[PDB]
């Protein structure tokens, strides 16, 4: 069913997450682990503070899908990954990593929600966006209930965690 899903999502917030190449999202959901650009990592620092939810939608750039949807569990955090480098890129921009439960490891190509445009985006459609570009919670909500569900997640522990 959908309903412990609709909870989780609950005054969620949402944000975009544009990853260059495939590798790193397998890494991501094997992990359980994250790593952005510090400009983004701030942003997502400051709404686990405030939101009981904040829910990261995985898009790999050239794909025309998006790869799944995640939970922070924390903010993030130094020291204590093998992240494939784009060009430029580097390893200590990718230094913060936050840890994350996925939601849903399933895919969702850009053709099922062209019909969901985003508020904060100027109203594009919503697969449109930079890496770390929030969503509206109306349209991120939708987005994430369009997803195939994934039967292999129990969101007992989740809901938990909040
Ligand atoms: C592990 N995290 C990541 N892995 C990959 Cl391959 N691309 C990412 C990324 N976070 C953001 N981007 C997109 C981007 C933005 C600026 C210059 C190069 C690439």
């Amino acid at each position: 069913g959908t309903s412990k899903l609709k909870y989780v999502l609950q005054d969620a917030r949402f944000f975009l997450i544009k990853s260059n190449n495939h590798e790193n999202v397998s890494l991501a959901k094997a992990k359980g682990v994250w790593s952005t650009l510090p400009v983004n990592e701030k942003k997502l620092n400051l709404a686990f503070r405030s939101a009981r939810s904040v829910i990261l939608i995985f898009s790999v750039r050239e794909s025309g899908k998006f790869q799944g949807f995640a939970r922070l569990s924390s903010e993030s955090h130094h020291g204590g990954i093998h992240w494939v480098l784009p060009a430029g890129m580097s390893a200590k921009m990718l230094g913060g990593v936050f840890k994350i439960d996925w939601i849903c490891r399933r895919e969702l190509p850009f053709t099922k929600s062209a019909h969901l445009t985003n508020p904060w985006n100027e109203h594009k459609p919503v697969k449109i966006g930079r890496d770390g570009q929030e969503i509206e919670l109306e349209c991120g909500t939708q987005l994430c209930l369009l997803f195939p569900p994934d039967e292999s997640i129990d969101l007992y522990q989740v809901i938990h965690k909040m």
